[PDB]
């Protein structure tokens, strides 16, 4: 029942059906496993179809508390209070919850993206304004029976997928569930140990993979690494796509890289595996990134003689982000009550007739260092 139930605009997110209030408002809200605040719009806004009315709701309570929440991209600043929530396409229960109502904003709301606030995922640790802003899925968790687990299977302008809350559906994926711990609950941070580009290692120190932290993020579109690991990746990626040459630009995501239409050569490039952590001592499983995930396709009818693309791996100072382009194709299981994160290969998983996305393992290192950076 709960299959298909996320909807999307490549690029900017994907979002479930909420209602907000009694009477219920119905609301798109973005999932959101990188942060841990529940923030609908309440205020007319150029990019809002429509809003939370608060006044409408006879179960609103006001918390007489103003909160602020600046994310990698956009902000927001609102008014907190709580209401009764419920989801139409998950979990057939009603929860009140802490709910922000955004009053003002910038770079936040995306214009024509469908969706009207954000679900915030992860745990109280990163909520605003402090940890005592209990996020939603607690308040799920503790006010009804939900068994305390999630999982996501988003899949590659319209997009779509499902979240399931409260277990794993099996019709989801193939293959075999491989499971990193969860390093520390705040952000849902992992750890990497290992990359390869085609293959080949990268060859540094596992720490700075994880510099200064890693975490799977919902979102976030791309995948983000921190700067050393960043320059290494898109040296070697150059290298096995040297057959031709695209502008720097392209590189830094600043622009786009066309071609006539259906002659994309997906096999020059690269196929990116990351290693994480396992859950046995110097063990680890790899998932393998096709092009087809991190050469984002970019919508526009004025180009669409050609298939376009964004670079959709970037630079980050705040350590590496898993984000969308990493997750489609794979579904991914927050197993919150054991405190691991699954990975297996999606049912929309991606592939052309020569390679395919994969979870596998097991792989061992002789290397005893710990690969987290704190
Ligand atoms: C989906 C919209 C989007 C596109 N892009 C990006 C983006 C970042 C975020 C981003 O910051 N997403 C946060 C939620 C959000 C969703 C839609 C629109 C605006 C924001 C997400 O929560 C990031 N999670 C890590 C984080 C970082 C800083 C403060 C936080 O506070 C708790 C959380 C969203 C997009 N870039 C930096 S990118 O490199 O992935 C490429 C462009």
């Amino acid at each position: 029942e709960m299959v298909d139930n996320l909807r999307g605009k490549s690029g900017q997110g994907y979002y479930v059906e909420m209602t907000v209030g009694s009477p219920p408002q119905t609301l798109n809200i973005l999932v959101d496993t990188g942060s841990s605040n529940f923030a609908v719009g309440a205020a007319p806004h150029p990019f809002l179809h429509r809003y939370y009315q608060r006044q409408l709701s006879s179960t609103y309570r006001d918390l007489r508390k103003g909160v602020y929440v600046p994310y990698t991209q956009g902000k927001w600043e609102g008014e907190l209070g709580t209401d009764l929530v419920s989801i139409p396409h998950g979990p057939q229960v009603t929860v009140r919850a802490n709910i922000a109502a955004i009053t003002e904003s910038d770079k936040f709301f995306i214009q024509g993206s469908n969706w009207e606030g954000i679900l915030g995922l992860a745990y109280a640790e990163i909520a605003r304004p402090d940890d005592s802003l209990e996020p939603f899925f607690d308040s799920l968790v503790k006010q009804t029976h939900v068994p305390n687990l999630f999982s996501l299977q988003l899949c590659g302008a319209s997009v779509g997928g499902s979240m399931i809350i409260g277990g794993i559906d099996h019709s989801l994926y193939t293959g075999s569930l491989w499971y990193t711990p969860i390093r520390r609950e705040w952000y849902y941070e992992v750890i990497i140990v290992r990359v390869e580009i085609n293959g080949q290692d990268l060859k540094m120190d596992c720490k700075e993979y994880n510099y200064d932290k890693s975490i799977v993020d919902s979102g976030t579109t791309n995948l983000r690494l921190p700067k050393k690991v960043f320059e290494a990746a898109v040296k070697s990626i150059k290298a096995a796509s040297s057959t031709e040459k695209f502008p720097d630009g392209f590189w830094l995501g600043e622009q786009l890289v066309c071609w006539q239409a259906g002659t994309t050569p997906w096999n020059i490039f690269p196929v990116i595996s990351l290693y994480l952590m396992g859950e046995v001592t110097q063990q680890s499983f790899r998932i393998t990134i096709l092009p087809q995930q991190y050469l984002r396709p970019v919508e526009d009818v004025a180009t669409s003689q050609d298939d376009c693309y964004k670079f959709a791996i970037s630079q980050s100072s705040t350590g590496t982000v898993m984000g969308a382009v990493i997750m489609e194709g794979f579904y991914v299981v927050f197993d919150r009550a054991r405190k691991r994160i699954g990975f297996a290969v999606s049912a929309c998983h991606v592939h052309d007739e020569f390679r395919t996305a994969a979870v596998e393992g097991p792989f061992v290192t002789l290397d005893m260092e710990d690969c987290g950076y704190n």
